[PDB]
């Protein structure tokens, strides 16, 4: 429909922001959440919970990747942003029935988000970097956690200065690079393949078969004994490709089986089987290595200069052309702190100050844009408010409460507790959600809204 | 008669469908297609493409508002809207009586009148120095370079001397600031296994849609095959066929050849032994564009070609971005734009605002003037078709206050989609135009703005405004005619 | 059923009338008319609409063929034929429903329409011969049209007397033959194929199967590489039998392919592929060159003489055993004036002078063709009025007036303007008909009218 | 809960119907009734007083939308739309969490200090000499002597030494027929009806009136009665006997003063004759209304009695007249002893009944006035100077009420809303727009043109609404909202 959609669009959209307004907070609740004939995972944290549910109405789907390509890929905090997004898109409603155009509501999102953007400047709070400091800052995310993840991310990172990386890390031990399972299959062949040139080849390895009417005809011994013999023969073809450009130990999708792999054996070529994707590009990104589809036909050129590979009992290369964990959270906030090293308390502090910044800016404002301001304060009160009720309190009262300590004390710190034992500071409790984590999430938010304002009719 | 108004309505919807959708406030429309991706773009010109092909009027509707306006012009979802509104005021005609074919003729009538104003309102601009690459400005600091690249794209290729006419040669592959000046069409992939030479220079493209198989002969077949050679020697039968096509090609000219379908196998292989770096395999992108680039024909068969075809391109490379490759050649018998900015989706937007670049300025080269947008060239149009219509006596003198009426949909739309008034600020600009006689300024549009319109250079040329009249007055020509629609 | 099928057959024919009333003049309509899968197709003159549209009643379809086979293929008017026959049998509704019988209406139509015929040598007005006046004569359907049109249809006539031919021509330049498109096939031939014996051959090339339980077995080299040079011989025997019997080029059907055509440029026979109907009987018809249902097996006799075959970047051929224009209406126009030079001006006019010559005679006439006649009369005027209507005018206004001052001035000229521009006189604006073109129209209808009246219970 | 929204629900539902008859620019509601005929009108205190009475909430609306302002006051429709956007809002309220009491404690809060603002605004109008009639122009071409027999008729009608509360003693009685400029200056009282009888003296002048209440009929005894005539002689004894104690009430009425009685009731078969032969023009017949009338007017002490009154009791009238209106007939009466009713000829029948509600605007005006002479300005005005204290005093409160006041902020500027769009304006934007020059100018007087002919200035085109109007409309309007704000389970056996 002509415009009736864009409320059916504002419906569907708070209805997905309602489904996870529960989940927000430490007192959040888990979703049962199955998957076909899979099972139960319960959890907080609505990152993983978009990545599943049901692509019900396109803006529902909309509310997805908005919400995880960006804030699950960059910063931490996923469910603000859709929460945020649908008190955003309930205020403008209001704002709609009032007579003001969309695309005016949508500008003025974007001026009032500004304005908290800019702020967040003045309530930020520098840390220290190079030693220390950021270790007793993971605790937050019991003790080596926070060392295990500096040192990880301290060896990877660009540091002088643009101060960005990933990804070279996945999965309790410290980490020399990155692993993989699995084994070169047949032990008879060298654990010690160190100063290895990787072979990555996504490819069958069977003789190439003739297009023409074909039917072969053998009749025992003479002809089948040859026909054996002859692929054999073919497979050390692709052999003494293999080692031709490059040499030692290569990896392979799809089939081996067979002698086949003996072969390899009696020519010193200790390659491995298989795997997807995974694992495929892990290496090709680590060591090398790019990737061949074929099949006997390639110039290294392409083969991986990883300097160690040895067998443990799953096989591990170490020193790679990249370090990588072994047994989430606090590794993405530490490369915000990389990128910026400011930090805002948040327990919704930071959106109730953001809150009386937008509004106090918009008291002084003519024309419709005005009102706009005034709901986006409104809007991102509502982050307190669902902190409140999830634990427990009063939603309005604490609300009403800490937004008026604030500007009494001139605090932009103290706000929902939420544990139900503190001082209600957040100073203390050491709750932090960064810069580029908070500055990001309102972007994205705005984004959406500004998005599924313009959008109406769409089939 | 019934059949004409039902028309009306079918093709008013459409129009009333894209007429939010008009200016720069347009509201975007989703559209997905078939099992495939998403495209999110107002501008009607991606919008006619889609959609649903429902009534014959409505199909009509598009393919006239695809290929003309979109493919000379730029603007698209004017066009629309415009004949959308003759027909709704031709509506009204119908009822007081008047036969359509009068309503047609007196529709071409008041078209005619409009087009010769809009000469009147004409402002020139200079061509050969400069003087464009500050008018591109507005068509989208990502705006500095995108006015040069686009000067020195149109520049390169045209007549010039003179008729001012040419298209297409340009096309772009997906920071902006990293978005390179071309000398070139260019490709990607490769030309398979690295072995073989990167230098082509002095290429002669053998262009082949064909297949390579051995010829298998027309008979009751059932091969059968007893292993040891006759297998192998099955191999070295078509491995002797594959070398009896290679120095095939090479014997008209050799250098490259460029190939569909099937290749694999060693093949390739035996390629490099006879020194023929082909390349495989593209559909009807990069076989025409490097047929109609360089030579080059194209060759169906399959042992049937003389050259004579092969294209006489002068370089031809292969450039690794990254780690993995594209190739790309140069010296032609011809250039084509090229945008790497990263994000994916900070691309496509460099591409639908340089493609109006190209279209703006190849109209400029055509004819070098301009008029104001915003709906003011409308407004103005509009008072000189109505003052026209107040000195014509008998039918046609309604047909052509209808179709003023109808050309000042345009600054009503745009007033609706930026929150004004439709009608108030739409009258009070036409106030201010004959009380300061200026064909210029109305409709913001933007909400921050002196209302001028002679600042923020807002041009859309006069092939655009002349081609959007002709073609919305031919549309609504056909409309008002026609009747039945049979389908067998 | 009995009777009442035959007010069944006026109401099915005076439907597809009442079609195409509306696309009569030049402010006709355009009709849409898709087809299928196909695309749209709007254009006024009912020649092609009856081509498309529908069998509904095979009274509708009646109406097809006789308003096509002739109109179509020997004047030009058709939609005229179908609102003539449709008026006539509404008339001759009111005339059953009086009590007169079908076949004396029938009669009385016959009659009628000698009267009418017999006018239009009356109205007539000759046109000179062998040079200019006929090129202006043809603008009515721009300069260079009436030209190649005249010159076109001068080299191809009979002249000496009789005066009739058709079809020779089809598809700005002038023209010396017909042509074709395509190609030889295979460059390496020779262009110039001058003095050429044409084989028009619709058939396959294959070795002939014998007729018995087949299946053939083959073991690589030794039989199938001599299969493969075995139907090369064996296409060799057609080659050489194509050159034992005629020379030169060739034309055929179907397959190609292969090496083949490879073969006849070392045997020079360059041949042409692959057309079906057209193109083959196009060439047959021009030169020679009759067909040939073999594959190998043809006397010649048949091959054709065409004189010149070349190539140009489509391969046309001249001087044959017939011309043809290069990028309709006039030409028929001109073949009729080649067959009588008088012409009666048109625009409903000579209708009109028609119908008060048929209705003058019917006032002096017993029984009851009387009634029959007027309602001739009264069926030739719907020309006019339609004529009238389809631009606006009121029609039984102008028409009653025209047909008063065409009796007052003595002028079987002046009437429906139409264009809504000019002095009504006709005389200017050129508008004329021919001869062939009205008698052929109302035969043509009569016959029609005739038919339908004829007809009872019919399935 | 969901008992208060469906309330919140149907009672918005009444302010939506009625916003768009808000201001000079109204719309009519054709509004048929009964088996009888049709009434247009705006001012939705006819509206309320018909309407469709279904949901308890709505009949609750119109319960205290005449309770206090039509009774007393002018503004009605303001009320039913103010009301309805204050609980509009409360709804919002609601689902913030927020208990309904506090909200109604907000509401009445931030009522009060509205209130004492509109005595800021306020302005002072002059009495007893010519400088009120100007000022009626608001309450409406034919203003010009409109006001003029309004002041007339309220000033003559007054305590006005001083105690300043008069009213009722005045009605007005259109007859259709001719145009609103034939409105003609008033004296005395006028009623319909006639003496009946034709042979009637159709202008009774020094008439001395008497006033009764009851039957002509000499009573019965209302036992169980066979009354059986027997001889002829006794059917003519019963018709001499009747004939006889019908005008014994006659010369009784006459010894106290005759001229023209007054009767309710019955006036029976003879009766009329009976009192042609003997000179009595009396008349038949009218009930409590139009009877009390002419007894404050002359006179006149109505008798209960039949036979039993001395006068005294008649009034002395100077003159009592019967006019004919094209068919039908009125009697209409001058020179009273004192009481004035106003006259109305408008013709059409539809330019009457617009002429009886915009002279009523006048009286009620002009009596709120007396009562205490101060206005602030219409258009909206009001409203917004109003919606800006309540803001500014909603900025510094803590706690629920907080919410509350800015929520009847925003609620009082619905009027200059609907005053926009009922005029064809941008709802939002003339009313942001003159919120932002009514705080850079400091004038608490412009907004909404409202006839789109004007300076915006709204201080010209002097448009006053009192200030009682102002007020008993807020506190009516809270009032309201407070009850409907309560009241859950709406029982209703
Ligand atoms: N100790 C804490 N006290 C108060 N609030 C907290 C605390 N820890 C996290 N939060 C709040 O929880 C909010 C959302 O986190 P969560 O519900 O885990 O999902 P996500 O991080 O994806 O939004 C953050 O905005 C943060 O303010
Ligand atoms: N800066 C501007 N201010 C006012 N109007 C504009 C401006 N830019 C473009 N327009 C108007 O937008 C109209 C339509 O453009 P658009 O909606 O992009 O689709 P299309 O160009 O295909 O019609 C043009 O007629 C032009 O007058
Ligand atoms: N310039 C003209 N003025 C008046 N009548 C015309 C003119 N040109 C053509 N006509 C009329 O149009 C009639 C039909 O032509 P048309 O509608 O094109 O289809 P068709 O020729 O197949 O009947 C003719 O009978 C002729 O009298
Ligand atoms: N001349 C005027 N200009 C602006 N507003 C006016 C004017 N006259 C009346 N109004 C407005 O009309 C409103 C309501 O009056 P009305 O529609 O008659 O119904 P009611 O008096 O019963 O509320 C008042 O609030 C007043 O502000
Ligand atoms: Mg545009
Ligand atoms: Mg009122």
């Amino acid at each position: 429909m002509g415009l009736e959609a864009l409320k059916s669009h504002i419906m569907a959209a708070k209805a997905v922001a309602n489904t996870m307004r529960t989940s927000l907070g430490p007192n959040g609740l888990d979703k049962m959440m199955v998957d076909k004939d899979g099972d139960v995972t319960v959890t907080n944290d609505g990152a993983t919970i978009l990545s599943m549910m049901d692509v019900d109405h396109q803006i529902a789907k909309l509310m997805v990747e908005l919400s995880k390509s960006q804030d699950d890929e960059i910063g931490d905090g996923t469910t603000g942003v859709v929460v945020l997004a649908g008190a955003l898109l309930e205020e403008a409603e209001q704002l709609l029935d009032r007579g003001i155009h969309p695309i005016r509501i949508a500008d003025g999102y974007e001026q009032a988000a500004r304005v908290a953007i800019e702020r967040l400047d003045k309530i930020s709070d520098s840390v220290l970097v190079d030693i220390k400091d950021t270790e007793p800052l993971i605790q937050t995310a019991h003790r080596q956690m926070a060392e295990i993840a500096v040192n990880a991310v301290l060896t990877v990172a660009d540091m002088e200065r643009r101060d960005v990386d990933f990804e070279l890390i996945k999965v309790t031990k410290l980490i020399k690079g990155v692993i993989v399972d699995k084994d070169f299959s047949h032990p008879q062949m060298p654990k010690k393949v160190e100063d290895a040139k990787i072979a990555i080849l996504t490819c069958p390895f069977e003789p190439p078969k003739p297009k023409t009417k074909h039917k072969l005809d053998v009749t025992s011994v003479e002809d089948y004994k040859a026909l054996q013999k002859y692929e054999k023969e073919k497979f050390e073809e692709m052999i003494q490709q293999i080692k031709e450009t490059g040499a030692n130990l290569a990896i392979c999708q799809w089939g081996f089986d067979d002698e086949a792999n003996h072969l390899l054996l009696q020519n010193n070529l200790p390659a491995v089987r298989w795997v997807g994707g995974p694992e495929i590009e892990l290496i090709a990104i680590a060591t090398g290595g790019r990737i061949v589809p074929r099949f006997s036909e390639l110039t290294a050129e392409k083969l991986g200069f990883a300097g160690l590979v040895q067998e443990i009992s799953d096989k591990m290369l170490v020193i790679e052309q990249a370090v990588t964990i072994f047994i989430h959270d606090a590794l993405c906030v530490i490369r915000n702190l990389i990128r910026d090293n400011r930090v805002v308390y948040g327990g919704g502090a930071a959106e109730i100050s953001c809150a009386l910044a937008v509004s106090q800016e918009a008291d002084k404002c003519p024309t419709l844009e005005q009102y706009a301001m005034r709901a986006f304060a409104d809007a991102l009160e509502v982050i307190p408010m669902a902190l409140s009720e999830n634990s427990g309190m009063n939603p309005i009262q604490t609300m009403t409460e800490v937004r008026a300590r604030q500007v009494k004390e001139m605090n932009p710190a103290l706000g929902i507790d939420c544990l139900h034992k503190g001082t209600n500071d957040m100073k203390q409790q050491h709750v932090i959600e960064t810069l580029i984590g908070k500055k990001q999430q309102i972007s994205l938010a705005t984004q959406m809204v500004r998005m599924i304002l313009k959008i109406d009719d769409i089939r």
